[PDB]
């Protein structure tokens, strides 16, 4: 089971519907869900922090990003929240509207080409990557399209892998799920 923190965005049900596509069970919980509740359910093998319009209403994800023992994928707001949580920096970015963005893989991306089109907003972006993290990908307009913690199973993506408009979206979700112990036969 994967747990999805609902940070309020339009694409949270889509996360559940894409994980289903690749045969991964998931459930949406409100983003005020204490970390203890999530980890007491031993079926939960990973966490997704969803997209969301307001970082100041998703403060509890910072607690989850720092303290969880399970793997974490942050998506857009969630990517920014992981960055903030380890003492990285977030700021206004280049363009608010969801658009197709060419992403360059600089190093999650098993079975994915070096360039691919991703569905992304750039209202906000990680300005400073925290200690213990490294950039996995970038676009022309965004230095940090994806990142991961070097030793902890924690991943962020500025773009929405759950949206069909993202090429290899389900492959990216599936690579995350493999880290969460999921077998794909």
């Amino acid at each position: 089971m994967i747990v999805i923190l609902d940070n309020g965005g339009q694409y949270v049900h889509r996360i559940h519907r894409s994980l289903k596509y690749i045969g991964v069970s998931s459930k949406i919980v409100p983003n005020t869900t204490p970390l203890e509740e999530i980890e007491s359910n031993k079926e939960v093998k990973g966490i997704i922090l969803s997209g969301g319009p307001d970082i100041e209403k998703a403060k509890n994800c910072i607690d989850i990003a720092l303290n969880a023992k399970l793997p974490i994928l942050g998506i857009c707001l969630g990517h920014q929240l992981i960055a903030l949580a380890y003492g990285g920096e977030v700021g206004r970015a280049e363009a608010e509207e969801y658009a197709l963005t060419k992403v360059y893989v600089d190093k999650l991306f098993k079975n994915v080409p070096r360039e691919f089109n991703a569905w992304a907003s750039h209202k906000d972006e990680v300005k400073k990557v925290p200690e213990g993290f490294e950039i996995l990908a970038h676009s022309d307009i965004c230095q940090v399209e994806a990142m991961k913690h070097k030793t902890k199973p924690i991943y962020g993506v500025q773009f929405h892998p759950e949206v069909a408009h993202t090429e290899y979206g389900n492959e990216i979700l599936k690579n995350f799920c493999k880290v969460c112990g999921y077998k794909f036969e």
